[PDB]
């Protein structure tokens, strides 16, 4: 079973308890802060280079390597569910402008195609993955919610306290992670795709 927080006070308490135990260095803390300030831009370069950072500038390599190594200290003590919201382009360029009907519902034919493309497949993310312990307004309007099943002992860091650029209840996952898409469904009001995926390392 995977713990899914349904109360924000419990979630915050649990995350803070993990954060206080990490024993991060000054330089690791600084690398995480720098990452939150440049997250979208850094993840793009990781994607273009397919995770190869050798060609990056010296200072950027050091930041990325510190961040990578900081995950040695940031592991979840239990099976946990993490949440992420995404826009249509997450499913591919072919879905960017076709996933939705004008009335705000997911187009059911596009959904069928998305399910055929991704269901029971593994996906590799070159960037780091930002998630949250709960879906509590920070993914408002996003048509795709992913629920990641993250096993006890997995690399995952509660960084909500570290920086003003960290998201609410943010759990950051390491770069170059692979997850398996277990299930894809529509929400009861037809306005979201809900994806369940099992995180690998």
């Amino acid at each position: 079973t995977y713990q899914e927080f349904t109360n924000i006070d419990q979630a915050k308490a649990w995350g803070n308890a993990q954060y206080k135990k990490y024993g991060l260095s000054k330089s690791e803390k600084e690398a995480i802060v720098s990452y939150t300030k440049s997250a979208s831009e850094i993840n793009g370069k990781l994607r273009q280079n397919k995770g190869v950072i050798n060609g990056f500038p010296s200072n950027l390599i050091k930041q990325v390597e510190l961040l990578d190594k900081s995950f040695n200290k940031m592991k979840t003590p239990e099976n946990i569910m993490l949440f992420r919201g995404d826009d249509p382009a997450y499913l591919g360029t072919e879905f960017q402008n076709t996933l939705l009907n004008s009335n705000g519902t997911i187009n059911k034919t596009a959904f069928e195609k998305a399910k055929a493309k991704f269901l029971n497949k593994d996906r590799l993310e070159y960037g780091y993955i930002s998630t949250s312990l709960m879906n509590v307004s920070q993914f408002a309007g996003r048509p795709i919610i992913t629920k990641f099943k993250v096993a006890k002992g997995s690399k995952a860091g509660y960084i909500d306290p570290i920086s003003a650029f960290a998201g609410a209840l943010e759990m950051l996952l390491p770069r170059h992670s692979t997850y398996h898409i277990d299930d894809m469904r529509l929400s009861s009001d037809g306005k979201q795709i809900i994806i369940t995926a099992t995180m690998m390392g």
